């Protein structure tokens, strides 16, 4: 993955990250 390394992605997706 790697989306969780992006603050915005991880912030909106607490389920994915």
């Amino acid at each position: 993955g790697g989306c969780c390394s992006h603050p915005a992605c991880a912030a909106n997706n607490q389920d994915y990250c």
